[PDB]
């Protein structure tokens, strides 16, 4: 029905939308920017991460879709060949729906921000030392000194998360995972060290300990935050939707990805 | 109701043991150790895995207790100062079960054998190199060329897959953790290197390249097996059954267990 | 002859500092904190670090002392109750010598500058995506991407070093090692993952991709560098010497700060 | 001089050797398997280590050189196409020598036993827990519980410990360097996690805590030792001499082996 089309503006991809268009014009199909029902992002993984966040208010109502203009990318999982084949199948419809789960970022302060995630929430310190109490359904966990602490969604595991040696989760799985960045552990100091997978319901509160300034990053988005109290994580109700068109399954998207293509 | 107590052998064990037995004596409670509705583990956490898999064709119809009398187990998470007080709470009955998800491992041969596993079940080689290849839900995912593979249950995370630097996972999850033992990566030789969680019925077969002997354990349990054409890992329908008396979370357990206590 | 003492500057390490300057004036010792031949530190590592940094221009003619008023430090490795003892054996003089090996980083734009690190230097990019070709002796080694580089002394090794995977080498070894933050790792990008331990006299070359600005800290110094382009890391011919007075051995050092004390 | 040639035994290796031998025939080169002093290994790095350890009593008088008629390999560095090359550059001699540091193992037991690596030793248990209190210079370090250690040479870190977390150290560095497998740390039992890079004349002790039965591996060679009182490390006297006829750096066959070819 109504669709619009993001693209990371070099030429390749500008000329891929309006071609897209150009054949979407021959359906009945109303681009429309405002109240899509579908998303295509034309690009790589940033790209998709923007059409995700340009349309975080209206994902009960849109199912996404990602072409990879470039290398394959975990979100933009088509080939710009298959344009014509996606813009063919778009328009008759009856596409099956998957869902993925996101994180819910909450920040409290002296006020309250909430954040979605499809990737990941990050915390770092503002220049000085990172220390805070984290928190697991109010029962203090641990006493975390390092560089900060990175927060995954499933489908986000294979990206920061991977590189802090995180988890791959598939993504049918409902839940968060959170990775430690650089911690001092010593006598007198001790974290867990481990990744940490949470299911849905159960609440990551992370509460400052001297400095309540943080350096917050959501997806791309970074932002420092003054005069923190909590910082709070949980798995979200809300998901985001892919209209899929064939099988791409999770593990051989990790297969084609991390060891050959 | 009927009931039986292990004990890991020592002194203390059996002694508290003896004790527990004539305070149920006081209470409807028979002792059975043949079809028990309520198994009591006193020792360590491979005491409980004794016991587990002593009775585990009867796991639908048993509550598992476990009291450590050496330091804090993660199954045997009972002080032997609270024997008394559980004996009256076991007698009148009235508990919460918990359920703990458990793994299922199949060994085909050239004849097939499963077993159960509460913590994991691992895959070296008889003793020349060990190479496999890792196939999930009918797809090649890699040749894995190592010392070996661990696939653990959520319960499992914080043991063996916890040295080798999986993710500690909650048992309200169901799912298996995959973890590498000491992988080669080269130029010809490419593995994920992250751990991997997989949800309910996905299968992960691990099969043969060239050696087809190895060895397998199921939580303490080591056996040389010959002729394998392939090693089949799933999450299992079966989970084991706790009874619960009072609040000890799993993080708090984690916590009290590699933080401080 | 000529020292001065470096304070924390709370109330326990300026007491200490005025009764050990008493007890020195019973001594042919003099307070000259301009060309010192002795420098005490009071307070913790971060405290022997800037003193090491007041005076690193004169590193062949100063030997240093550390003394712990906190916990134990891996510089300051001296209690507060054997500091009249100190006092005593400093005063008579005779004490043997043990040099450490420095860290050299140099900072060429578009000019030069050059730093001396005791425990390590690290580069993070300005705020988005950390580039950088990896020149080990004018080869092309890699192409980073990741949050960062950290290049150690062996003593440093039990520092930033240690959080980040490094191995823990002997401060006899002349060497230097680098470490990697959070690097990225997939079909297309390629990094070599494990520390690299160079002699002397390799020198480690990092040179720009794309944006040239980059965070360089030197120690616990950190400032933002503008139009890199080269940072060159070799061990350093200058050594810094500190006053022995009893065998307390490396590895030791070790065990007490992360084993047990 | 006095030549001897080894072959991994398939076709493409034998074949290269009798060709090399014929060319040999046309210089004042003499076939010599008893005292050679240039052994030429042809096949992959196995191949080349069993070649040293075929002549390690006779390392002062002896060059070593690799071919590699698989892939790339750190030991062998040569190409089967410049065999006719080498021949003839190696007729004539003028060649430089260059040295690697070799590793130095002493098993003693209730007699005495030693060994020498190129690559690694490594200790394992005999079936059972894995339980070693390490002893650096008669210092008690750490009480080791896990799957066991290895302790490698500089040329060994891109080996098995390599795929253990270890550094990669340069060769040129007279070090050994010791990396945990799998190790358990919790409330009580406290291992120091990192590699440890040891120098010249530092003694590692492995000492039993009960069962005494140990797997020790020396390079590919592995063999049950029973009554183990002390497993003994240190840097070797002796070294590994290679001939070396043109530059291939250490960097560089690194990057060529994990980065790119
Ligand atoms: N260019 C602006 C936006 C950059 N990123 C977009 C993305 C992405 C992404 N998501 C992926 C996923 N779920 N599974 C596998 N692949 C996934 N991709 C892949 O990651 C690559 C791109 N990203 C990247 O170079 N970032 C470095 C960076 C640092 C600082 C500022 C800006 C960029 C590409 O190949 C794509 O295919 C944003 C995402 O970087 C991830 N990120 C951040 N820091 C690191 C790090 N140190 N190591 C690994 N990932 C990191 C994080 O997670 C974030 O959401
Ligand atoms: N003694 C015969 C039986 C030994 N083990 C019983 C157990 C256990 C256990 N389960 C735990 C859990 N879910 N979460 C946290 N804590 C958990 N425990 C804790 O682990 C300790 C005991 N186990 C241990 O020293 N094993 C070494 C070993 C090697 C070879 C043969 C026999 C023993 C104790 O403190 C207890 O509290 C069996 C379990 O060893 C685990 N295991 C095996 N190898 C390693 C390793 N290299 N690193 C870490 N764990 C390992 C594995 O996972 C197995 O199921
Ligand atoms: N307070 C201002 C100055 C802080 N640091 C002083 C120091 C130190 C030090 N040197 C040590 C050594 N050679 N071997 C073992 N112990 C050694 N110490 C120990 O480290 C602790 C102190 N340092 C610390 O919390 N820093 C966190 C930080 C982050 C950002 C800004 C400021 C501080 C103390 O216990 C002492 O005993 C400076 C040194 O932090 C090291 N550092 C930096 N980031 C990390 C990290 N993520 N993980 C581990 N270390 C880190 C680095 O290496 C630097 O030179
Ligand atoms: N085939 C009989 C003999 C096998 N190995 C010969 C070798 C070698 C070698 N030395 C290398 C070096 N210094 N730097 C980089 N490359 C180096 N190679 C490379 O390693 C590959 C070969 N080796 C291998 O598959 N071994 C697995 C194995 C396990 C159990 C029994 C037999 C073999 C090849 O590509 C070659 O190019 C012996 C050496 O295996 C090393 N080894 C042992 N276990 C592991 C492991 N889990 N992970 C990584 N290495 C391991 C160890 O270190 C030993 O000395």
């Amino acid at each position: 029905m109504k669709y619009m089309i993001t693209s990371k503006g070099d030429e390749k991809s500008d000329l891929l939308r309006l071609n897209m268009i150009a054949g979407f014009g021959e359906y009945d199909m109303e681009y429309d920017d405002v109240e899509p029902e579908i998303v295509i992002s034309i690009g790589g993984d940033g790209t998709f991460l923007s059409a995700f966040h340009q349309y975080e208010e209206r994902l009960d109502e849109i199912a996404f879709i990602g072409i990879h203009t470039g290398h394959l990318g975990f979100y933009a999982d088509w080939r710009p060949a298959e344009a014509d084949k996606l813009v063919k199948l778009l328009a008759k419809g009856e596409y099956q729906k998957v869902s993925y789960p996101l994180l819910k970022t909450t920040v409290k302060y002296g006020k309250e921000a909430t954040y979605l995630a499809l990737n990941e929430s990050t915390v770092k310190s503002s220049g000085g030392p990172f220390v805070v109490d984290v928190v697991i359904n109010d029962i203090h966990f641990e006493r975390f000194r390092g560089d900060g602490l990175c927060m995954s969604t499933p489908s986000g595991t294979t990206a920061y998360n991977k590189s802090l040696g995180g988890a791959l989760m598939h993504p049918s799985i409902e839940a968060m995972q959170l990775t430690e960045m650089a911690s001092i552990n010593n006598r007198v100091y001790r974290t867990i060290g481990s990744p940490l997978v949470f299911p849905k319901h159960h609440v990551v509160s992370l509460q400052p300990v001297n400095d309540k300034d943080f350096q917050i990053s959501v997806d791309h988005l970074s932002i420092l935050h003054r005069d923190v109290q909590e910082i709070r994580y949980e798995v979200s109700a809300k998901k985001i939707h892919f209209a899929r068109f064939r099988s791409f399954p999770f593990w051989r998207r990790v297969h084609d990805s991390f060891i050959e293509d």
